């Protein structure tokens, strides 16, 4: 079994930590004055960026606070509003969180030997990809394949663009595949889509830390964020969680 | 759970026993002086129509009939010039065969009021399927999807058709899709595509009958020949086998 892997991007390959979008989501509520928690703005995070912003106006307190400020729920003039503004900024400094994540390449690399294909799902829209996948592959990783919201009819909870990569890569059974992830979203994308779910942990969005923090933190209190992150993964479809790349060949062979 | 259905056109919603092309091909033939049978004609089944007067070209009694002729055998030109006076006489009597088979018509109305997505892949290039089509729905018949081979890059035999219904009706696991096919390629087409697949008989193809050999074919002679198409199916690959298109729906329920 197992003869393609179709990896996240921003959180599982590049971008330790998944920061690009963090304080720019944060950024335009401030504006309004609305303010959320560096939390509730990486929920959703994985999905379509305008749907991102859609799901933030949408959660009780933000959508609730907004209400108390402006006497009224949001509109989509805002949030539409709301979006150009994210358009422009995260297009700015995009190219800086883009450097891979410590582990993966030798993963890769090692993937790639025992004949395994590499397809590409993600939450960032074309133009912003052209950027990222430029200076990513600059710095050694290029994906067989790439899909985005735009190819396929929609976002991310759907299969859709697990089965352009299956259709590009040339796998049949669906059961053949094999999805990791750092977020909810993947784990149900790749529990909608038919392939094994797998879902790392450190350098996710859903630990979601940096390094001087990681690297530079409390024993007992990391191994027990790790484990809260883990259950998130397990109890949202996934069939197996992982600290890291390294151990994901392992687990393609306890597929079996 | 059963959400959609994806149907087969010549065979399973028109063209009883599928004689569009049987008759082409005998057609084309006689003219090169070389003739040709129903069986011998049949036998080649399947396959891309081009590489279809390519296997007839091999069959023992017709390349030596025709070498018999033209002193020679078929060569890529002869192959071409086949294909070639084959379409524009397909296209010519085709709308003859898009008139959808007597009991589609009402099982599809009674899948709709339970709210199932109909779509329908098939072999018949755009070029065709744009004039079929046209006239089945002039006819009563319209599934809300169509894909045809040009739709994707590989032909018939890999998912990818089905990947593309599902994609467009809305419709997660492929096992929440059932796909009903008359033919041995028909059920491999779903087995890949990973949904439980079906068969039906009586609507030949793989069976070769019409009106008038079936509604007035000896019983334990009907019986005996329909047995032999039931097991070609149930060996390549399906999960149920029904006579005609109304079991349809209790085995809809079987699987539920
Ligand atoms: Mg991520
Ligand atoms: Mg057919």
């Amino acid at each position: 079994k197992i003869e393609a892997v179709i990896f996240d991007w921003a959180g599982t390959t590049v971008d330790y930590g998944c920061f690009a979008p963090l304080e720019v989501f944060m950024e335009i509520f401030h504006k309004r004055g609305v303010a959320i928690t560096a939390e509730e703005a990486r929920k959703p995070m994985g999905l379509l960026k305008i749907d991102h912003v859609r799901a933030l106006t949408e959660m009780p307190r933000i959508a609730s606070e907004w209400n108390r400020v402006f006497r009224q729920l949001p509109t989509e003039a805002d949030i539409q509003e709301m979006y150009e503004e994210f358009e422009e900024i995260l297009f700015a400094i995009l190219p800086r969180y883009a450097s891979p994540i410590n582990a993966v390449k030798e993963v890769i690399a090692s993937l790639r030997e025992r004949g395994i294909k590499i397809g590409s799902t993600t939450g960032y829209t074309r133009e912003m990809m052209d950027i990222v996948a430029k200076e990513a592959a600059l710095q050694g990783y290029k994906p067989d394949f790439l899909v985005t919201p735009d190819d396929v009819p929609a976002g991310r909870p759907y299969p859709w663009m697990c089965y352009k990569n299956a259709m590009e890569l040339g796998v049949y059974p669906m059961n053949h595949m094999i999805k990791v992830g750092d977020t909810v979203s993947d784990m149900k994308e790749g529990r909608n889509a038919g392939m094994w779910t797998v879902g790392v942990i450190l350098g996710s969005s859903e630990l979601g830390l940096t390094e001087e923090e990681v690297e530079n933190m409390d024993s007992v209190e990391l191994r027990e964020k790790i484990e809260v992150v883990r259950n998130r993964f397990v109890e949202n479809g996934a069939h197996f969680t992982i600290e890291t790349m390294q151990e994901l060949e392992s687990v393609m062979e306890h597929i079996e």
